[PDB]
């Protein structure tokens, strides 16, 4: 009757001997997990996303409908690995990036690396080429589906995907470098291949503003299958502040009092509108919460 | 003329001297097969079932159409299995789980063990570490077909089964573990080594609400092909005290008279309606109704 | 010029002597081999079948496409031997068995005996401790591609079928019990072992209701070759009645005068709708004149 | 320079000696070999054949694809055999014959004698049997392939042929029974027992009517490899009077003017058409230009 | 330093002396052995055969793939060998030989000797009596393969060949009979008996007409090794001619200028297209060339 | 515990009194042994073979698996041999020598001789009468297994070698001769009577380029037991070059100093690539580097 809750932690840990960790963990489950990551921008993402933000050394796959919202949080993401200091690189097969938006998300566009394949394999190549350099931070494949193989300028792209994805998974599990592939829903490969797999898309009416819903169908770091719903706001992306405001709200970093925010003992605005508007005035005092956040997650 | 129907029982007896019992049956018999069961949540259905639920230390194969029941009934099951006390796992190989919807039905969602695996071999590996370690109630398998080989990421699968199947099956026999497997229609090693299969999909038109019919095709615990039609609502799944105020009444557990209903020499509605609306305020009732009806059936 | 036509039946003596009755004979010959039968249900097929229905102590096998009506004759016959106060098994391993159906068809569901094996050799086993018990009538096995070895869960089961199908054919002689192989189209070993085989597929365009042709492709009880056209309505089977009347009608069991039909010197109907639903309403009078048909065939 | 000549005759004469007639000729040698036909109904094969037709007291294969038109010229020489008052047998393994089409083809079905063995042994023991009988004019074996040895229910088929044909061979060469042998493409045997093998297969595009050579890829009772190209129209057979008119016009058995031809110093017709259907309508007419062509070629 | 080149010429004759002319030559030495031939038709390969046919009174073996031209090539020498005023012979196991083709050819089809045997044993007698005549230029064995034993009807053939090959080739060697043996790739009999061996065998892409490359791997009357590459067209056979105007041209029987070529002080053509077809035109030239160039290899 | 290094080399002796030089010898001892030599174009093989090439009036037996390198090998001695003003003699029971390839690994294929004899006696005979020439440097065997006996077209070519060899031996010591046998894998009169055997086989996968590991497994003029790994390239065969830039660097005749080569004191290439191609210009320079090194190896 007690030897029981030992037999299930036991089967868990033998799981993870075999297969590692994250192989099998309960929903409610803390994290914890031990791994370099690179935030979203929006922290509610990074807190369902259990360890803070996508896990670096390994793959990511962000997928759903056209206009989603899928380029919009990778390059969100790349805009957070530069702001660290870190270099992004653009793999591009789609030919849709828009750089005065990209601006718009916060990513230093002349500092990007891009790359315009000839052909899939190539772009696997390149990708690995850059990894294995170990000076990479960020690498955005955009996208799966226009990865067409070589020869094809009988199915060889299911198994180009997991002949590279299989040579990458490796060589990427010791680089610090977060691989994200954007897809429009070979991705057999990516699905097994992912550590996470995040579904993007917009849920109801606008209003310039939609809002999205992201979920991690996969997740091998932490709990998966944990969601969220941003605003996204034609021309600026996901609003991370209003995000920002309400998630230390709730972890009492910036103290609310009915419709009264405060922060530091000192009053910043009555209402979101007001507090959202006062941090957008201090970067200072966006990146400190936005650290005391993070830090708090993990 | 009548030492025929001895020849008829003494074969039945070899045949399940040399193969077990429930190798041949009258298909009109009474069940009575000697096993631990794990209700799916609606009585009709455990009745079909002959022996009042899934068996336990026995594979249970569920399958049919995408949005036909298949995973609904399956959550249904550990709901029912960890509302009894016991410890559920999920071996995820589609990524669709959405928690809101299982908690919806039931399934205490941070106490469910949960595996998203990179390959076949690994899913069933997992499967089969677990229910070693003989504290698992019921392991959902989700589902049959994304469990895709490793090195194929020449009809391997087929055989992937096959051999692990036979040896989670002679393990599983002693450990009270229900192993359902969900397939979206290898499956011919599960078809035979299955001891219920369950056939699930929708008939007719929606209403919200649509009909789903189910069928035991195949029961070497009892009776096979009997079917039973429930009643599936969006974001709440299958309708058991529909089911329950229906069977119980049928069976004399609450007596009806008319448009008149009671329960305990005391009148508790006029009509399905408010007599499903009466034990809905009363999970005392329900209860009790529920295992009086599970007594009966066993 | 005429001793000519001597050693004519002599070489078919001497053939009959060496391989038995039904060895070789004239298509155009007058059957009359004696042998037990098990009707199928439509008089039509039992005249074409020469001998009346199928032979008992022999194999029968009834193949061709799905839908074709291969099951529903399985059944037909089943729902006959049952009549008769016989008892029949159904050796599953298709898990498609509809006994709402089956009882549209006449069968006794209730004391059907099933079993539903776990490999070819299992089946084959359980068919011959039933047919040794010589106190079963029909056994139909569904189905022979469903026969998987068990080993196989290098051709293995084309030798498992010649081996156990030589075994069994040997008891089976001797039984009375007339066994049933369906055959979606091993099969070799049962194409020469088989006494008869019924090859089963739909003409031409359905009406719910769709005509099957039938052959008897071989037939080692009387002259093989003979076909019939049958009525397949959906939900109800082979209309027997249609079938019975036009045959007893043209063997002046019942007597028609262009539209007018008559039976025991009493008009019953004008036009075969009135008439065959004049028999519809007399069990009696349909089982009398079936014997009667029966008979004369025989 | 002429006594050369001479050696060559008598080489062949020596050769003859030791081997039989037949045992070498020149191609365009005229046949006049003493032997007793049955002709195929299609006079331009008869005429290729060089004796008039398939030799009795011999074998004969007749091979190709499936479809090619095999089983239809077999049953159009037993429609010969029988209507120049002779007794047939078929011995069928395959279980596809159609007697309403051997009727079409002029085949008496009820005279028929049919067998339909259990084993590749008991067939040929079947035709022994029969053959020895001295009363059967044509004996049909179908097929080479379908006659599957006992013990097999090492390549002891091979052995099966080689050890019965040598057997059969010997008798039938002193029985005035014409032997077919049908080979879908043991047959190792035949090839070099066989008297007469005929290469059949259809040629071209369909029109209901299909064209198929017919080649004497070996004839050891007139000279080889002499072709003929046939109208095979579906449930008719192959077009025997377009044959029949277009040969014995040649042959000036029937005299053509143009577009007219007359018989008897009779007008019959202006075109083919006109022509085959004057004799169409005469019975008689077609026997007597039959046996006049068939009296030619010999 | 010089009684060097002696001591070798010395070992040759005596090697030549107890085991005949051709038994060891330097690969580049000047045939000129005293041999009467039979012209293949290509006068390359007459010429790449070093005394411009295969040799009369000797056996030539021609092996290779099916289809790489062995049997054309053949006939090509039949062909020539009846233009020449002789008579020859075709020895046929395979039953495929095509009339029409031989034709095409230029075989007399009507004068050319066919025997199709009932054994390997019969096969070589046959084809003793016929070279016993010492009125028959060539005979063609088709094919080695297909000479299966008589009471094979333990490795007899082996023997058969070797005994009956070895009585053969004392007999041949005087008899003016060239003895062409077709090999489809006892053998080892033949390998050693043959004093010529061609390997036939198509190279590269088709175009209607392929390319087919033939080496004379074996060859005691003259130097060995050497290579041709003829160009053989569907229906047509090796292009004879454009073989003839190449390797005339390069004689300077025929002179060419550039792309200008003349024959007797006369303009024939431009181009060797225009030239073949000069030639086509006039048999009279054809042959005159053809001798002309047969007598430059001699 | 000194007088003991002295019995040892007092047996040495002793046992090469009674037996001969290289009866018994250190694997590791410098060989010395005085021998003539015809070098195989691999200088490394060269000085594997501890002699500098293979040991004229002795038997050299080559052996290994088809398509390994023995008849390359075999040929590129001989090339060695005729370069050196020799004369080589090729004898043939194979008939697959390419002239052409032959010729593209440094054969004079017009001064080569030839012999493809009738059985393995005229063979051994043919080799006898040469050798006893002593005007013959190169004879090579091709190859053991066909060397069949005359009597065989119970065991006699077996005694056939011992026979030969045996005879072939003596009158061989005293030649200058050098006898290669290739052996396809009799065998074990060579196995005994060769003074050298190199076992080559092709290792590892291939690039156009194999590589071919060739161990001299039987040595009676070296110690036995080097092997050498060389590259054997379609159509040029060993690369001897890239052979002869490795040793010779090694040996400091050509001065390499990191990827550096150079060549009486004057620099011929930076890169193995540049160095070998500089020497493949200049055919005195690759002559006399090949003279320094086997007079270095000797
Ligand atoms: N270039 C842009 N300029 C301004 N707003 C943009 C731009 N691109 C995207 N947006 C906004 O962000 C929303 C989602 O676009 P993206 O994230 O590119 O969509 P997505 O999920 O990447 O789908 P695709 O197939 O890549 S377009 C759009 O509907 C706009 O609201
Ligand atoms: N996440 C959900 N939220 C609300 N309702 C749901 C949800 N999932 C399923 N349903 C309801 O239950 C029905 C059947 O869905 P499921 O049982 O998942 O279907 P299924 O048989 O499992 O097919 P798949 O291939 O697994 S989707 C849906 O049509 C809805 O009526
Ligand atoms: N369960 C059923 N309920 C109502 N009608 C049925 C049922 N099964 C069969 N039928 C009717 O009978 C026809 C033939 O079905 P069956 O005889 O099962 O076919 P079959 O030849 O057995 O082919 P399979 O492969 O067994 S489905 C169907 O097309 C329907 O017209
Ligand atoms: N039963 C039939 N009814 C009508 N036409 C037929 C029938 N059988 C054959 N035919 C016609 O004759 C053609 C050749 O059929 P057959 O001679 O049986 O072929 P085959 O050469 O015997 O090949 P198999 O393997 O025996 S079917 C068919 O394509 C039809 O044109
Ligand atoms: N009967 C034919 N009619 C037209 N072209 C032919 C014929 N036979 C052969 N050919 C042509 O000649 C080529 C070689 O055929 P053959 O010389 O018979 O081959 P082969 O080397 O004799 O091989 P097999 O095994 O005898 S078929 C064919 O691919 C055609 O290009
Ligand atoms: N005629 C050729 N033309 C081009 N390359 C050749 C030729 N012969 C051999 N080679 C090359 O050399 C390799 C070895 O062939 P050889 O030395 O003949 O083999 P082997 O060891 O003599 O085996 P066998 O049984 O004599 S073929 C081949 O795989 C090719 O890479």
């Amino acid at each position: 009757a007690k030897e029981r809750s030992k037999a299930i932690e036991t089967a868990m840990s033998q799981i993870e001997k075999a297969f590692g960790k994250g192989s099998i963990m309960k929903l409610g489950a803390e994290s914890k997990l031990d791994v370099q990551v690179v935030s979203t921008g929006s922290l509610s993402l990074d807190l369902a996303l259990g360890v803070g933000g996508i896990p670096r050394g390994r793959i990511t796959e962000i997928y759903g409908p056209e206009s989603g919202g899928k380029t919009t949080l990778a390059l969100a993401i790349v805009a957070q690995a530069q702001k660290a200091g870190g270099t992004c690189a653009f793999i591009d097969a789609e030919h849709a990036l828009d750089p005065v938006y990209a601006r718009a998300l916060g990513v230093n566009t002349d500092e990007l690396l891009v790359s315009q394949p000839d052909n899939g394999e190539q772009a696997l190549e390149i990708m690995e080429l850059l990894v294995r350099s170990g000076a990479i931070d960020v690498v955005v494949v955009d996208s799966v589906a226009a990865l067409t193989p070589r020869a094809e300028i009988p199915g060889l792209q299911a198994r180009l995907m997991s002949q590279a994805l299989r040579k990458l998974t490796a060589i990427l599990s010791k680089t610090g470098t977060a691989a994200i592939f954007i897809n429009q829903v070979g991705g057999r490969a990516l699905k097994f291949y992912a550590s996470v797999r995040l579904d993007v898309r917009k849920i109801g009416q606008p209003t310039v503003a939609n809002t999205v819903k992201i979920k991690t169908v996969k997740n091998k770091v932490a709990a998966p299958f944990k969601e969220v719903e941003l605003a996204l706001v034609y021309g600026k992306g996901f609003d991370q502040l209003s995000d920002l405001v309400g998630l230390a709200a709730d972890m009492d970093i910036i103290k609310k009092a009915g419709s009264f925010y405060s922060y530091g003992d000192e009053r910043i605005g009555q209402g979101k509108e007001k507090t959202i508007a006062y941090i957008a005035e201090r970067p200072e005092m966006e990146q400190e919460i936005r650290d005391r956040v993070m830090a708090a997650i993990r």
